[PDB]
């Protein structure tokens, strides 16, 4: 394949010491979960359980994730990503990294943030709310991609929203990496639906990009009412989903461009498909979160070609954010 490299800090990362991005040298400090009281079970995840807690040293409540501890240097990572990024527009901050006495387990420890449901959330939320927490949501890429770092989960559930104090949080950090320019990294990251199709090509030298792509999955299924916007049933069929929008013609150029090798599974799904004008998403339902500024900016994101795709401080300046 034709080498590729980020067109936005690309070597933020290079011009740092070691200690910041080599996270498998990091030394982490255990506290002892005996200032916390778990209060209630939040939810449960793949690899972590989360908790409402109280720091019985102030009487502040916090989140409690306790990891399944499946892999030492997957939760490295994280800790050294969370302390890296702790204080950033829009990013959860960690507020302590703690250990059972008895257990042993892992346990981060998070900032409360009360999030305001998302399937209530889709019938209150006005063409200005969206556009504001859009931006919210680029403020925390734009400064992680300005730390050198992708999230590689962008999607509504590690969007965390407070819709009272109108507070915005990018949670799970747990699949984030540092950006290096010419590395190739593991394709299996993000979620089925908000996958870039440089991961559903196995196209290995990706960028902060792919967080650009997830985001305008994101926008598609807010502004058009249709959740997810592409629905894949896997990995192949993600990639025909996506291709039935934006059409074969684009994704050849795409392939070719950077000589990328087709999996043959893709042989006889591919079809041949046009590209799709976004007007035709727009219907009675929906309407009125929709306009051309929305379209624009929309287009400007679900790119095939990493490199078209909008950099997160682009994205701020288009006009579908000057009201904002």
């Amino acid at each position: 394949p034709v080498p590729s490299r980020a067109r936005v800090y690309t070597d933020v990362n290079t011009h740092r010491p070691s200690e910041y991005w080599d996270y498998e040298s990091h030394v982490v400090e255990w506290g002892n979960q005996d200032d916390y009281q778990l209060v209630r079970k939040l939810g449960r995840g793949k690899y972590s359980e989360v908790f409402e807690a109280i720091n019985i040293t102030n009487n502040e409540k916090v989140v409690v994730k306790i990891l399944k501890p499946v892999k030492k240097k997957k939760i490295k990572r994280e800790i050294k990503i969370l302390e890296n990024l702790r204080g950033g527009p829009n990013i959860i901050t960690l507020a302590d990294i703690v250990k059972d006495p008895v257990s042993r387990t892992p346990a981060l420890v998070f900032e409360h943030v009360n999030n305001t449901d998302f399937k209530q959330l889709y019938q209150t939320l006005t063409d200005y709310d969206i556009r504001f927490y859009m931006y919210e949501i680029l403020k925390a890429l734009d400064y992680c991609h300005s730390m050198g770092i992708m999230h590689r989960d962008v999607k509504p559930h590690n969007v965390m929203i407070d819709h009272e104090h109108r507070k915005l949080r990018l949670i799970d950090w747990g699949l984030a990496e540092f950006y290096h320019p010419g590395q190739e990294y593991n394709v299996r990251v993000a979620s089925r639906y908000f996958k870039g199709p440089e991961l559903l090509v196995d196209y290995q030298m990706y960028d902060y990009s792919l967080d650009m792509w997830s985001l305008g999955c994101m926008l598609a299924s807010m502004i058009f009412r249709k959740e997810p916007f592409f629905h894949g049933h896997d990995n192949y069929d993600q990639l025909v989903r996506i291709a039935k929008v934006l059409g074969t013609e684009d994704l050849y150029d795409y392939i070719d461009k950077y000589n990328i090798e087709l999996d043959p599974r893709f042989n006889d799904i591919l079809g041949r498909h046009s590209r799709k004008r976004w007007e035709r998403f727009v219907h009675s339902e929906n309407q009125h979160l929709v306009s051309p500024e929305a379209l624009d900016f929309l287009d400007k994101l679900l790119r095939y070609d990493h490199q078209s795709r909008l950099t997160a401080r682009e994205a701020m300046e288009h006009p579908y954010f000057y009201t904002v």
